[PDB]
């Protein structure tokens, strides 16, 4: 029954992968989850060939028993009482105002999310962009309130997506402020640059791990607050191993076996602080997922939403902001070895009780 989380978050992996790829050696912090949420929404308005390119890619039908109790249930506990504004997560879909729409879609709408599609009138542009910009606002608690790519909503747009996240955890074991420093950080074209680094010791949860393909990489676990979520970090061990090598090959699945592998070892660990923040225009990278007739302004299908519609997404976005923080005269017990993160690495955030990939990153300079 954590079936759903799985599939959810292998379907935005691939995306992640796709993003990443039009990204070499820039920073990019995404949201499997994320996508797969609001995208779990939009199979709902769609019919015809451009529902069976979204449920192929995403693997799973939303209308299918269980699936979006499911996905209820875990956004329910993302949400709960555990996190300290540690995580904020809006999806929503705008189609314009004026549109006959399906007879009985928008309450089965909410019966399945406990959401609405939302109402734009898209012929008062600057109004409309204000009305997006304002729920990404007023549901992130204000951390995130712009997004670049709304500036493409136009008089013909009818429909449009949005997903943005925030995230900032507390540690189950806080690093200490004053063992911050700066340090010698190597980036991918050879360049070097200083950057400030947290430093913690203790029993670490490590593993070595190598692809099918021959390529290493050190893999650490570091825990949240109460255990709830986690961030894996994996690092290659020399300089000229690509990030690629191993995000081509991630999954869920990919974490559990690093889990299933892994030993607390005593170690002094160096990490950059970093925060950092991505827009992506999903449209290519879903495309390349093979999802191409949803923005397409004749080959789209939307007609589980409307009959009266040339209907077609006109903007796809995701929005995430991460951040990864802490939380004289300087101390600390020596431990038999060192792991220096100053190098780029990759970053998974996930939630511990379903397996969800909440967030992941490629960080080549922090
Ligand atoms: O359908 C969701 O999970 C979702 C619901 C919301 O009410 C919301 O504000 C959001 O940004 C996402």
């Amino acid at each position: 029954p954590s079936y759903v989380a799985h599939l959810a978050s292998d379907f935005g992996v691939r995306v992640f992968q796709q993003v990443a790829q039009a990204s070499k050696d820039r920073n990019v912090v995404f949201s499997p989850y994320g996508v797969a949420s609001v995208l779990a929404m939009l199979q709902l308005t769609t019919g015809g060939e451009t529902q069976q390119q979204i449920q192929a890619a995403m693997g799973f039908k939303i209308d299918d028993k269980g699936m979006a109790p499911a996905l209820r249930h875990l956004y329910k506990e993302l949400m709960g009482p555990w996190n300290k504004d540690e995580i904020s997560t809006t999806d929503a879909i705008f189609v314009q105002r004026d549109l006959k729409l399906v007879q009985g879609f928008m309450p089965h709408f909410f019966r399945l999310f406990r959401s609405t599609v939302k109402q734009v009138d898209f012929s008062e542009v600057e109004r409309a962009r204000f009305i997006i910009n304002d729920w990404v606002k007023t549901h992130t608690k204000g951390m995130i309130s712009h997004l670049l790519g709304t500036g493409a909503v136009q008089q013909l747009t009818r429909l449009v997506l949005v997903n943005a996240l925030y995230f900032n955890g507390q540690w189950k074991t806080p690093f200490p402020d004053s063992s911050t420093h700066r340090r010698l950080f190597h980036k991918s074209d050879g360049s070097t640059v200083s950057v400030p680094m947290m430093a913690q010791t203790n029993k670490f949860n490590y593993t070595e791990f190598t692809t099918p393909d021959g390529h290493y990489y050190d893999i650490l676990e570091l825990p949240y607050h109460g255990d709830t979520l986690s961030m894996f970090i994996a690092a290659p061990y020399e300089k000229e191993v690509p990030l690629s090598a191993l995000t081509n090959i991630l999954s869920a699945q990919l974490i559990s076996h690093w889990k299933g592998n892994m030993t607390r070892l005593p170690r002094l660990l160096v990490l950059p602080k970093f925060s950092l923040e991505t827009e992506v225009d999903l449209r290519k990278p879903l495309e390349n997922l093979g999802m191409t007739d949803m923005f397409r302004q004749f080959q789209a299908d939307f007609t589980s939403l409307s009959d009266q519609e040339p209907l077609h997404v006109a903007l796809a976005l995701q929005k995430v902001k991460i951040e990864v923080n802490e939380s004289v005269i300087v101390s600390a017990r020596m431990a038999p070895e060192e792991i220096i993160i100053d190098r780029p690495f990759l970053f998974v955030v996930r939630h511990n009780p379903t397996g969800t990939v909440l967030f992941m990153g490629q960080v080549m300079e922090p």
